[PDB]
């Protein structure tokens, strides 16, 4: 029962009070990701499990289980041997237009998966996708995601309470925030919009377009600065398509009632057609 089902290899990750291992059923052949963690992190875990549970969808790390030990939390789910997409994007400083048209197309049949389920990803981020190898892109950390319209914090408050502070718990990366939701809107369809424009120039680029060790200038840059147009670390590199750049341009609209909307996002030419 429970984790004595499990064979326990490598550790193949770690975070805050978690470590992650590669593992197996026994009695079969199927490999799978555990992630174990101390039990404060139930609220997280909770949410992750409630949004993901009965999602099966090939650009969506799959659930198995969970269970909980004396001293931890355990979390079973689908084992993605390529590592994250913040590692692809740090090993080849920048990727070609046609592998971020590629990447893309992953990501846009991910996030259409949730968005229309009602579920906001709101922290898409490069760290929390991960590679199947040798592409396949997987949405790989639903800890702070939500149903539109939830009050997450009164969500992770009531999972602790069974067993304000965690207005901070919610708090994802700063440096992909749509500008509405860093003036105080609650995110959005639209903002999640926003956070792929931010990760596709990333990908292309190999920087964020707005970033600031300092929180208050990367705040300042999300609400004044213009990014346009992406271009390589490695300026000798092929330059970014006209198609490209004008995806960019509506994704990256500070006015949310001016960004794309998914009906022209899947329509868009940079797509080559992949979703006619
Ligand atoms: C090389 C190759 C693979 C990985 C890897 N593979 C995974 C991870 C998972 C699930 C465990 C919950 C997602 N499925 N597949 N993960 C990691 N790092 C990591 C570490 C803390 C994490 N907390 C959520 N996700 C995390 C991810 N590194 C890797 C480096």
């Amino acid at each position: 029962s429970g984790m004595e089902n499990f064979i326990l290899y490598e550790e193949i990750g770690r975070g805050s009070k978690t470590v992650v291992y590669k593992g197996r059923r026994k009695g079969t052949i199927n490999f799978v990701a555990i992630l174990c963690t101390d039990k404060c992190k139930r609220p997280e875990i909770t949410n992750w499990v409630r949004l993901t549970r009965e999602i099966k969808h090939k650009n969506i790390v799959t659930f198995h289980e969970w269970y909980e030990t004396s001293n931890h939390l355990w979390l079973v789910v689908e084992l993605c041997t390529g590592g994250s997409l913040k590692t692809v994007i740090a090993q080849d400083e920048n990727l070609p237009e046609d592998v971020v048209r590629e990447f893309g197309i992953d990501l846009i049949s991910g996030l259409h998966h949730l968005h229309k389920l009602g579920i906001l990803f709101c922290d898409i981020s490069p760290r929390k996708i991960l590679l199947e190898g040798p592409g396949t892109l997987k949405f790989s950390n639903f800890c702070l995601a939500k149903v539109e319209g939830e009050n997450l914090e009164e969500f992770f408050a009531l999972v602790a309470a069974e067993e304000a502070s965690m207005k901070s718990r919610v708090k994802g990366s700063p440096v992909y925030t749509a500008p509405e939701v860093v003036r105080g809107a609650d995110f959005s369809i639209s903002s999640d919009l926003w956070s792929l424009g931010c990760l596709l120039y990333e990908m292309f680029s190999g920087k964020p377009p707005f970033f600031s060790e300092s929180i208050s200038e990367l705040t300042e840059k999300i609400l004044c600065e213009d990014p346009l147009p992406p271009i390589p670390k490695d300026s000798s590199r092929p330059k970014a398509s006209s198609d490209f750049i004008n995806l960019l341009d509506g994704l990256l609209q500070r006015d949310p009632q001016k960004r794309l909307t998914w009906t022209r996002l899947l329509q868009h030419s940079f797509w080559k057609k992949a979703f006619a």
